[PDB]
C-alpha cells in the first residue's frame, strides 16, 4: 500500500477516536465465534472485519486508498446490523461509533495525495 494524507487521517484522527471510545471494546478484536458459541456467524457473515485489523492494517500500509479503509469500518459496522437483533444494545453501540466515524471523515483532507517526497 502506500502512505496518503487521507489515510494518515484516518489513523491518527479517525481510528484514534474510535479505538478510545467506551463502546469500541466489542470491536477491538476479530469475532471468535468458536469461543462465542456461535456455529452460525461465520455462515451468515461473510467478510468479517473489526478495528484491530483495520489499525493493523493502517500500521503496516496495507490501504492504497482512504477509500478501502472507509469500506472496512463499513463492513465492521454493518456485520453487526445484519448478524445481531434490532433491539440489542450493541446496534446502538455500533450506530453511536458509525456516526462519530462519519462527524470525523466529514473533514478529512480533499484530495488524496501520496505522503512521498522523492528524488528521481
Ligand atoms: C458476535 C455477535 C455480536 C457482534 O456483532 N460483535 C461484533 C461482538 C464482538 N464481540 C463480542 N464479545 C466479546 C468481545 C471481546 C471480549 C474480550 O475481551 N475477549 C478476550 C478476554 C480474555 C482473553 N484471555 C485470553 C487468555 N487468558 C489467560 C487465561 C486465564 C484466562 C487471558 C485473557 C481472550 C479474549 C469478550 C467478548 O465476549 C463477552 N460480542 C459480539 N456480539 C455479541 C452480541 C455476542
Amino acid at each position: 500500500g502506500r502512505v496518503t494524507n487521507q489515510l494518515q487521517y484516518l489513523h491518527k484522527v479517525v481510528m484514534k477516536a474510535l479505538w478510545k471510545h467506551q463502546f469500541a471494546w466489542p470491536f477491538r478484536q476479530p469475532v471468535d465465534a468458536v469461543k462465542l458459541g456461535l456455529p452460525d456467524y461465520h455462515k451468515i457473515i461473510k467478510q468479517p472485519m473489526d478495528m484491530g485489523t483495520i489499525k493493523r492494517r493502517l500500521e503496516n500500509n496495507y490501504y492504497w486508498a482512504a477509500s478501502e479503509c472507509m469500506q472496512d469500518f463499513n463492513t465492521m459496522f454493518t456485520n453487526c446490523y445484519i448478524y445481531n437483533k434490532p433491539t440489542d444494545d450493541i446496534v446502538l453501540m455500533a450506530q453511536t461509533l458509525e456516526k462519530i466515524f462519519l462527524q470525523k471523515v466529514a473533514s478529512m483532507p480533499q484530495e488524496e495525495q501520496e505522503l512521498v517526497v522523492t528524488i528521481p
